[PDB]
């Protein structure tokens, strides 16, 4: 509670990750959306059209975004970034904590650029995603040279509030990113596919996806809740010559699991290799 | 107030009772469960859980008001022989079984008595987290009563809503089966979490609220998947390079032959009952 | 109501591309073909010759293309570009501006090479297709580093009167070549395709291609009308069952959306290779 | 404007994506009054529904007002559906009216059978219509049954030209255009989403990437059907030696992609008989 009574965040970047955050932010109830600034080159955006409509003050000006911001989100495309640190460098403060957003963007480079102004930055590196905007977000941050205990404290509680959030060591984000960053994508695909195939046998559309909705969010939370192996859930689920194992088996034939671990590995390495 | 049996004890019927009285829409004392094999795993969950439990099919039918079939649907026919002269006026009968028709349950229990209260459903495992998936069909003699009965039940453990009977094999090769083909994209999704240099333990997490997040963004968004797909795809970006590949193995199309293969089989166990 | 009175067109080339935009801007009234002059060392083509007809001043000198032209347009294979340029590059004038359709050439190397002659040249890179012929043409441009404020919206008011134009930055038109500038081939195979599917299942062959390009023509326009996503109006034409689903599963299962990601992948990697063997 | 005034009066069985489709069509075409046509579901809860009221149309859950209402009634509803409804409101044909079947698959055989225990000679007319109707770019064939006039046609040709490209037909080609422009907008639907994706995985904002896309699509279609030459000839002449639109060519050939696409054709026509077969 005292971590965010006092608490001012801004965004570099009116793009889909802010609003999705602003929104769970707003509702959960830690941040009040005039509390929260945003800064977009392109004020014709759907998002910064959104982000106006929730009461979130937006400016034109980076600058302006950091000197009435405590916590601070970067979340723009990895190659802005160093061109945001040039612009906005010489006002980062001792109070800032610089929260990089941008996938595959190192602690170290933030902190090089942002050390040549003021000495001892304050960097905490992020991999959320979208379903924050439900407050079912899955988060992990690293914490850099500079911040302080109370630090990692603070985003662990601002990130739980909308979703899943645990400290890790920053080699393992460009992994989070393959698997829980772009989760939701691989998701949505997987539904709409789902859906189709509903269709195919003959369900209304609104229903079939409604129906592939519920059944991946139970699936999901069922798991979650037991300290089962997915495999034993999927046991406990297949009844002998039944329909299940049956549909089973046609995802085996086509290498369904193989193609989401080609999908997690590629892009992971694509992470590694925007790093780089 | 009302009475509930079960006429099977296996993943189904634990389920429901959890998911029920975790609703505090049943107390467990008012459930009965009936099963043959007393020694199952789920039979002694039901016990710690409060539920009275029997081995005679006809105890269960004459504790319960509302009473819900169970079992696996070659054993339903032997079960509706057994019970059929002990159903009631008071009685509805919903039968869980995969594939068996309300028609089918309808002859065999009109043979002891005239217009039984019969309704069907397709219901799945997450009902025991209160994040079922549930549609159900009300027979020739379910007075409205029933089916907003049964909408109410069931709705308090996760999506229910009525159908036409004739969707309940295709809503079973979707979300009859659904639950099954996620827990195997989440053995996947770690599998690739680990080979990238996650622990298994934290790899599972995430892969786990990754799909309960965007499943939930899904239900509570006006908009369609692949508009969602769109938002959280940025140019170049890492997610659209994973999404080729998913593309380059029909991902796609493995989900719909899933689908149509668990409805199609779904059909023929409904036929090789007939 | 659109007319250049006082602009000058000539085409470096006289190829497919030069006469899709001659005639894409005669038709949309805004340049008279008189006013429009060509050049090619092959005197002997066939879009020559239709270019003739039109009225299209033609010539095999690209020096007379420049001195009688105030907006230029290069439409020759990339590799020619710099001959181009050493042949007509002390010919540019403060007047002119210079707008390359060669795939990959960037605004770099045309600035570079043209600066040896004169100062400040103004240049146009521009990324176009085929149809403009029809006046239905998909086309970006990005400006070079001389090239004032009335250029670029000079250019997208010309462009915009043959087709679809906007402004981007430079460092999208590889990706926009694999989209856009060879999307009409993706779609002339597609035709081919549907119209042999058919005359496979009974249907003339005439008819056959008239409803495929009809339906891919009608479709296009739904999702530029519409403001939804193509998966959703996609859904609205799914029956529950119906013959749509059943064809729509068949494509699924080839992959067919990943050979057309694919595709778009080929063509703007090997327009990167030509602005790297520039 | 010689149709507008005729002052038809209009009638859909069925208010679908296809209803709704063809009355937004017909009213931008002006051919018609959104007030002069009726269209009936027993299912009013329909999105299609709710976008047909705020057009003006007259919306009944009564079959036989519908029919009572139209001169020209199109049965816009599932093929299995046809049998139920001809059986419901086949005593209300008349013999002014004009029955337009656009089920899918449903023989001009089985809609006669059925209405002339009522009425001796009903007047039928079966087509394939698709949705770009709604942006007046449809593509649609229409068969002639026995006791059509020869009006019929004309009239019948006259107003779905209005939304598209229309010709007459033999029936049994229907169920061949079917798969090919009847279920084609579907294919394109999902080829630019598709190239979408490719233009976003190539560094495209989606929003562009989507515009580009459609564009092309509509220009290269538009390019042919102004065209005398092949499509073959078409790529042949946009795709210079050793450039990036043939080296994406190539990646589509190894795919199969033509193959794709006349699976497709294939499959909804084979779909497309079972329909039918499975009705009779
Ligand atoms: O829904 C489908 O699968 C399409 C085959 C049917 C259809 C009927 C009428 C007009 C256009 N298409």
């Amino acid at each position: 509670n005292l971590y965010f009574q006092s608490m001012s965040v801004g965004f570099i970047g009116a793009g889909q990750l802010a609003f999705a955050l602003a929104k769970g932010f707003t509702a959960a109830g830690v941040l009040a959306a005039h509390k929260i600034m945003a800064s977009s080159p392109d004020m014709d955006l759907a998002t910064v059209s959104a982000l106006r409509k929730m009461g979130v003050k937006l400016t034109p000006h980076n600058k302006e975004t950091v000197q009435h911001s405590d916590v601070l989100f970067l979340a723009v495309k990895p190659h802005i970034i160093p061109f945001i640190l040039d612009e906005i460098g010489a006002d980062i403060e001792d109070r800032h904590i610089v929260v990089s957003c941008a996938a595959g963007v190192t602690i170290s480079s933030i902190e090089k650029k942002l050390s040549a102004f003021r000495p001892a930055p304050r960097v905490i590196r992020c991999m959320t995603n979208t379903p924050v905007v439900v407050r079912e977000g899955a988060t992990v941050y690293a914490t850099g040279t500079h911040a302080q205990v109370e630090d990692g404290r603070l985003m662990e509680q601002l990130l739980s509030s909308v979703g899943f959030c645990t400290e890790v060591e920053e080699d393992l984000i460009d992994a989070v990113t393959g698997l829980s960053g772009s989760g939701p994508a691989y998701a949505f695909t997987a539904l709409d596919a789902l859906a189709d195939g509903g269709v195919k046998m003959g369900l209304p559309r609104r229903l079939a996806v409604r129906l592939g909705a519920q059944a991946l969010l139970g699936a999901a939370k069922m798991l979650l809740h037991s300290e089962q192996h997915p495999g034993q859930l999927k046991d406990n689920v297949s009844s002998p010559g039944g329909a299940t194992i049956h549909a089973l088996h046609v995802l085996e034939s086509g290498g369904f699991r193989s193609l989401l671990i080609n999908a997690v590995e590629a892009s992971c390495i694509r992470t590694r290799e925007l790093q780089s």
